[PDB]
């Protein structure tokens, strides 16, 4: 069993910019989340192989983590808040569609959503 590469980081040919909005996403969202207790399973991708879970990149074939994001905030790899809220939010879809509502991993997820949608409702208004 194997993993797949991490997504991408860098791309020169990807358009990408700074924006408060952005700032405030890596400023207050992700270290937010990042230093809670529930962190630690979402701060990299999903080693399936020393997990034993090789029906993973399987069915999730759209992976994100919190590293990747991390990684992409401090790059500057996005365009736009919208770009990288997405991404939050396919890190949330894919755990919740892997595995069983109650497993701990989805009850971490929850939690690690309901403080990141805390934060987005009050994403500051575009400068
Ligand atoms: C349930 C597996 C999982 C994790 C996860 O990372 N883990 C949950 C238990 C666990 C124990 C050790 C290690 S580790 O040895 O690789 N250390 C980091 C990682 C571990 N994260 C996500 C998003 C998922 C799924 C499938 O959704
Ligand atoms: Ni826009």
């Amino acid at each position: 069993s194997m993993n797949p590469p991490p997504p991408e980081t860098s791309n020169p040919n990807k358009p990408k910019r700074q924006t408060n909005q952005l700032q405030y996403l890596l400023r207050v969202v992700l270290k937010t989340l990042w230093k809670h207790q529930f962190a630690w399973p979402f701060q990299q991708p999903v080693d399936a192989v020393k997990l034993n879970l090789p029906d993973y990149y399987k069915i999730i074939k759209t992976p994100m983590d919190m590293g990747t994001i991390k990684k992409r905030l401090e790059n500057n790899y996005y365009w736009n808040a919208q770009e990288c809220i997405q991404d939050f939010n396919t890190m949330f879809t894919n755990c919740y569609i892997y595995n069983k509502p109650g497993d701990d991993i989805v009850l971490m997820a929850e939690a690690l959503e309901k403080l990141f949608l805390q934060k987005i409702n009050e994403l500051p208004t575009e400068e």
